[PDB]
């Protein structure tokens, strides 16, 4: 394990703040499984945001952090703990694709449907 290899730009992820584990030391965002989804509607300026990140503890246990609410505010907060890795992934992809009607792998041809959830990259 040494010497340079594979250029590209290494991306960095930061455990969502609203999430409790965030404070806990060691809790990091499993891989780069972090995508933000938006949802706007022509109704009393009502907007919502869906976040799906995959966390992993030092106890070989993953946790699916799901947060939703109203675009702009904190909103609600939901968390799920999964013993198996794949199990968690299935939920991360299933849900995502279920909201974006697209495949995480084929994100290249991400088709944005009218009314459904969109795919954003947030702003630092």
């Amino acid at each position: 394990g040494s010497s340079g290899s594979s250029g590209a730009e290494k991306r960095i992820i930061r455990v969502d703040p609203t999430c409790p584990l965030s404070s806990n030391p060691g809790t990091q965002v499993y891989e780069d499984y972090n995508c933000t989804l938006n949802q706007t509607n022509i109704e009393n300026n009502n907007n919502k945001f869906y976040i799906i990140q995959l966390l992993q503890d030092s106890n070989r246990f993953f946790t699916c952090w799901n947060r939703w609410g109203r675009v702009g505010e904190v909103g609600q907060s939901k968390i799920n703990h999964f013993t198996r890795l794949e199990d968690a992934k299935k939920d991360f992809e299933k849900k995502f694709r279920e909201k974006t009607k697209n495949n995480w792998a084929e994100r290249d041809h991400f088709v944005s449907h009218p009314g459904k959830y969109t795919l954003i990259e947030v702003q630092a």
